[PDB]
């Protein structure tokens, strides 16, 4: 029996600034978001959108009644949480209507954690075949206005419906993960913004991917040949492309010029959306299924997930006969091309307002799954 | 093959304050805490201790050389944790001397997630059966002086080595799981203390047990005569003899007293601790193992986990031959015996003092794992 993926989707909010805009504003030369970090379009989100928000969209564009049914495990992987204690995989349980005797919880490691909520699903359907698992990564990354990190901002959530006979990526068990405590990126309890070693976190980032894939091949003898495309967690275009180009400089032109087209289709749909940190990399997968036109059914597929602080894993996943025909392009095209175009007025407007949870009070947002209001610093969406 | 806990333990805090004392401070009447909520002594823990000075101690009490090289995945459980991306399972696998190559993450799902970890550990270990995954709960529960929860507070970690073969406990595969979006206790991103409906976490507790109970009854036609012996989660010592009550009521009188006699062994250790939150069920576990003189071999033990929000699940467990000689009971009873206890003036001075981790600073504790210093925000333990 084989298990993986048989869905998957992502949202992000109705809105976004171009990147060119934002250079001006920054008295920069448009050519440094779109030629030195590798961005086009940022999304932005006001605080009506949270990730209850994004992960109940997100996972509603792929549930049948026959899944809230089989569904005996929810899973999120946040490191945007809004509770302390209470998962938001909780209220994603409740809002999707997935039958009652299930598991729900909230996985906390960076951008790491979809990752590890993924492949535990993957272990628990294994044992037990007949049931799902739905694994959502949601965040939201802001650094500050004015900040180093502000071009790389980004929102959203990609939501995974795990199976056996899975019908789009069957995965593998090559697993080859890596754990270092490294401070290159934190955010302390009550910081609303991260701790950021910028300099540390490309050496790490780029460090980690050396090392695991080195592993992998040690254990598995599989090199880059062997792969019809590689899929990267990336905070950024252009950090995959390094971490990429620092491992692949001993193959031969044409190994390089196969491996580099196959990322830059990768993050078509990422250049339009920023860093979705814990769904970075399953953005770049679902780009790489409804962007990548050489792919075809049985072509492998391997997947570099990273989280700061830091935890890595390099995995495969084999492409299912007949995938092409349960991808969401279009709901996705649809879903990019229709998002208002904020000037980066109304951008500075929508990312300094704050939603105080301590005060009582009504929200109005067209978008469903929205917050509606708060009472006693509790969160109503709008279903 | 049977996978299960191999190794367990818990670590609290040096000190303690009396319930009597409190009481009397409270002006409230002893009998209130000690038979009412039926606690006697409270774990208090200083600034310079946290969830990983926890996990550390307490995961150093059972690892081994081996241990170290053959686990490749490290869970904690908590709602009490210190960085909202960083999961303190990294630091934990660094003080630890754990492998490089493992996976490394933090759950949360109020008091279930150390629960969720070991099910998620047990169908690891089941696909990858010469691979040990260590999961440990941690918690600090404080709801402030004067609080309506205040005698419930406590503090501490239960750690648990899982693997295949084990020595104490064999998991069976009849897990029921249930969850609900309940607000009976959350805690809003920027609140210290947790917001608590009591009266609604009491019904839901006990209606969550009814609840799951009734199905694992349903689907596997085991009763109570059916169990040796039943471990709970439990804010305090009278809330789990209330759903055990509200659910044995139409069993035979002498069934009642075996069931409410093993009960009452659970939760000696707990007595004199406190709510540890995820590790609650655990130190139950512990209690049964190391205080029931007539458990034997062979014995079933059902496990009632509940977590906040509200998720709660009930699984079976087998006590392995010779289980008897790989528990922890000199050391534990070291461990409550030994410890420091504080007047009420000096357990207000512990409690309230807070740790600026923006500020750069030293800190002197005794205890191994303790926090050293703090630079950029950056704890330091003691090693």
């Amino acid at each position: 029996m084989t298990i993986g993926i048989d869905k998957i989707s992502f949202f992000v909010p109705p809105y976004y600034i171009d990147m060119t805009a934002l250079a001006e504003a920054r008295n920069v030369d448009p050519g440094k978001f779109h030629i030195g970090i590798g961005q086009d379009q940022m999304a932005v989100n006001p605080i009506s959108q949270d990730i209850v928000t994004f992960a109940a969209n997100a996972a509603e564009a792929i549930l049948t009644k026959e899944d809230k049914e089989a569904i005996d495990m929810v899973i999120v992987g946040t490191e945007s949480s809004i509770d302390e204690s209470k998962a938001a995989a909780v209220v994603l349980h409740r809002l999707m209507g997935i039958q009652p005797f299930a598991r729900s919880f909230e996985i906390k490691e960076a951008c790491y954690g979809a990752t590890a909520g993924l492949q535990l699903a993957k272990n628990h359907v294994a044992l037990h075949p007949d049931k799902k698992v739905l694994v959502v990564a949601a965040d939201i990354a802001k650094y500050g206005l004015n900040s180093g990190g502000e071009p790389t901002q980004g929102a959203g959530a990609v939501a995974m419906l795990v199976a056996s006979e899975p019908r789009i990526l069957a995965l593998k068990e090559d697993n080859v993960m890596l754990t270092q405590d490294i401070y290159d990126f934190w955010r302390p309890t009550g910081h609303p913004y991260p701790m950021v070693d910028g300099p540390l976190s490309n050496e790490t980032y780029i460090q980690s991917f050396a090392q695991v894939w080195d592993e992998h091949k040690k254990r598995t003898g599989l090199d880059f040949a062997d792969y019809d495309a590689l899929a990267f967690h990336i905070p950024y275009t252009k950090m995959g492309k390094k971490a990429l180009l620092a491992k692949i400089s001993d193959q031969t032109e044409a190994e390089q010029e196969r491996i580099l087209a196959r990322y830059e289709e990768s993050i078509i749909y990422s250049r339009r959306v920023g860093n979705l940190y814990t769904g970075s990399l399953y953005l770049g997968l679902i780009s790489l299924l409804e962007n990548a036109t050489t792919l075809t059914a049985g072509n492998q597929i391997g997947l570099f997930s990273y989280g700061s602080g830091a935890v890595a894993e390099f995995f495969t996943g084999e492409l299912v006969a007949g995938y092409q025909n349960h991808l969401q392009k279009e709901t996705h095209l649809a879903l990019l091309d229709n998002r208002t175009e904020l000037s980066i007025a109304e951008y500075e407007a929508m990312f300094a307002e704050t939603l105080d949870t301590d005060i009582d009070q009504t929200l109005e947002d067209e978008l469903k799954y929205s917050i509606s209001a708060i009472n006693n610093t509790v969160r109503s969406y709008r279903n």
